[PDB]
């Protein structure tokens, strides 16, 4: 795939093969209030029923009809989040695998359907980030004892296993490996180059994607600089931040149109916002971890409450007004061509239990995500 010349549309497949409490909230609540995370989940459950209950929605999730869906919406990639215990937990592990037979059943499915896979090592050992999505939410422990070596032998064997296909036009090295929570980033650049490496052992024709660690995107400027072959990956969310949080919708287009000019366009390489979204509040059920609450409404980290999470907490956006959607889809109109000025994106996440603005298959069902760079309702930004 042309990353340097072409425009990445796409959406993430998360809580499929890494599962998420906000993603899929009734797994979880069905294990007690424990179980906060996949690890927590398949320990409390133990091997045989984890696989059980993982397995079937493994199964449930996803088919061969959501990767047509997709691109009849337009898009032409499909991000994969996949932990690494797919590849084999190790010892001590609640994890349990089963998940590769899905992942080779989306790339015959995405290929079908027209599209192109960007598989994501999601999770590594130790926790590169100590979110939920990794695995383990809590500490990061990844680049302590093994961990790395232990990412890599994973790494290997995922590239092994897939890079001989063209459905798979891009690997990523790991999900949000977290700078500021105290990952390495020299260590993290090591860990690059050798994930670099073992891509051009199976083919040298495959992308490698890096996040960018939750720096600017552009200080990873002059580290593997080549054009199309490695493809940065910046995740761009306004939920997070309580300057984002605060902002009405025109403040949000504008910061949208201000990191795409001052952050997107100031790489060396391609850069993809390998995630966004929808949403502009953090009300989602779990979002913030399940037991934590949220910013919006007070509950979360002593802010100032701006409003209130009862109506975008859960469900469909059917539930939402007409102006509400209306804004909903400003934005997305926004982010799509504030994206698509470098090199383009993928929205996170195809499908959700209902959480407003957050679900591509919900909005496209609803009229508010747009299913072609000339489907706009709302004049071009930025
Ligand atoms: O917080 C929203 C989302 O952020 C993403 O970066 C993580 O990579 C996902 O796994 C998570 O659901
Ligand atoms: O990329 C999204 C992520 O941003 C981080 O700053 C937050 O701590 C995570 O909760 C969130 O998922
Ligand atoms: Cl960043
Ligand atoms: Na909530």
């Amino acid at each position: 795939f042309d990353y340097n010349g072409e425009k990445v549309r796409g959406v993430n497949l998360g809580g499929w093969l890494v599962l998420e409490p906000w993603i899929t909230p009734s797994i979880f609540d069905a294990a007690g209030a424990e179980a906060v995370d996949e690890w927590s989940l398949t320990k409390i459950l133990g091997k045989e029923e984890a696989e059980a209950r993982l397995s079937a929605h493994w199964k449930s999730f996803v088919s061969a009809g959501d990767f047509q869906r997709m691109a009849d919406a337009g898009l032409n990639h499909v991000r994969i989040p996949i932990g690494y215990w797919a590849l084999g937990p190790l010892e001590g592990d609640p994890y349990v695998d089963g998940q590769l037979e899905y992942l080779d059943k989306a790339v015959e499915w995405a290929g079908a359907a027209g599209l192109k896979v960007l598989i994501d090592l999601h999770g590594a050992p130790g926790s590169q980030n100590g979110f939920d999505n990794s695995g383990r939410r809590g500490a990061i422990q990844w680049q302590q004892g093994d961990t790395v070596e232990q990412t890599l032998d994973a790494f290997d064997l995922l590239a092994e296993r897939y890079l001989g296909s063209d459905t798979v036009a891009a690997i990523e090295a790991i999900n949000e490996p977290n700078i500021p929570g105290g990952v390495d980033q020299g260590k993290l650049q090591e860990y690059y180059g050798s994930v670099y490496g073992i891509v051009n052992k199976y083919n040298a024709g495959t992308s490698v994607v890096y996040g960018d660690g939750f720096l600017p995107v552009e200080s990873w400027n002059g580290f593997k600089t080549e054009g199309s072959k490695v493809v940065m990956d910046t995740h761009h969310y306004h939920m997070f931040d309580n300057g984002l949080i605060a902002m009405d919708i025109d403040s949000h287009i504008d910061a949208v149109c201000q990191f795409a000019h001052q952050h997107l366009e100031a790489s060396d390489k391609p850069v993809i916002v390998g995630e966004w979204t929808g949403a502009v509040t953090d009300c989602a059920k779990y979002l913030n971890g399940k037991g934590n609450g949220a910013r919006y409404d007070g509950s979360y980290a002593a802010d100032k409450a701006i409003g209130d999470c009862s109506s975008l907490a859960t469900g469909f956006v059917s539930k939402l007004s007409d102006e509400e959607r209306s804004d909903m889809r400003r934005f997305i109109e926004a982010q799509l061509d504030a994206f698509e000025l470098k090199s383009g994106w993928v929205f996170w996440t195809w499908k959700t239990e209902g959480a407003p603005g957050w679900d591509m298959s919900d909005l496209l069902e609803a009229g508010v995500f747009p299913t072609s760079p000339d489907d706009r309702e709302f004049p071009k930004q930025c």
